[PDB]
């Protein structure tokens, strides 16, 4: 698959992910696909079923979510390994208010470049801890 | 520059980084290169002189620092944009105990592929916060 094919599938993943339902967020993944969280403090690996469950729980907190590529010129594409790297802004409306952060997403596409076979997500882990403290303060 | 040329320059950057002196941390960078921190909570930007000053300050805390690419299968190379992505383990001995973390480094090489012209570094920011809080205890 071409560089443009690979970025296209990654942008489709992002679009479905912004719909943020258990079905939409696996919409563009292979059946054996795995989702990794980077960094020791939030280490995690989720197959298709755990990703759906995770999204269902998150929906209790996140009313709507928009992740967007901050600059398409910053996107990294490796045609040999079928990987795309996005640096994304994340904006959310939540039960404790505004969510505003940035994250790095890495996608490895399937052999035909049409599905996402593997994801690595790198979040601002200090911001996540600060958000969890906000959740701990509902009255 | 080939895929292998880009990778070799990033591996050379890491090799010299591990010598951990202001001299070594600039020795594979272009003179006008800038180093970015990813993530809002840690956002910063360092030219060459600022990177030397920060290394000098770090060596007052870090007795040693060692970085390594965990698995070459993880590495991402974009020949068109001349970028290499490494996922790294970092370990160091500190005046407040052990430093142990992981980080993502993105390099963009010069046009001839032989130097690092731009760096983006993504750290575990909660771990970094906690390490700074270990330093606040004196
Ligand atoms: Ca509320
Ligand atoms: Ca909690
Ligand atoms: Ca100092
Ligand atoms: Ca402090």
């Amino acid at each position: 698959p071409t560089r443009e094919d690979l970025v296209a599938t990654a942008k489709l993943f992002i679009a479905k992910y912004n719909e943020f339902t258990p079905e939409s967020i696996i919409s563009v993944r292979t059946p054996n696909s795995v989702s990794h969280r980077l960094f020791p403090t939030r280490n995690a690996t989720r197959n298709i079923g755990e990703s759906m469950e995770a999204c269902a729980n998150a929906k209790e907190v996140f009313k709507s979510l928009t992740v967007s590529v901050i600059d398409d010129n910053d996107t990294i594409v490796d045609e040999r390994t079928r990987k795309v790297v996005f640096y994304l802004a994340s904006r959310g409306d939540t039960i404790v208010g505004e969510w505003k952060s940035e994250c790095i997403f890495i996608f490895q596409m399937s052999e035909d470049g049409k599905l996402v076979d593997r994801i690595w997500a790198g979040f601002d882990t200090a911001y996540m801890d600060e958000f969890e403290s906000r959740l701990d303060g509902i009255t």
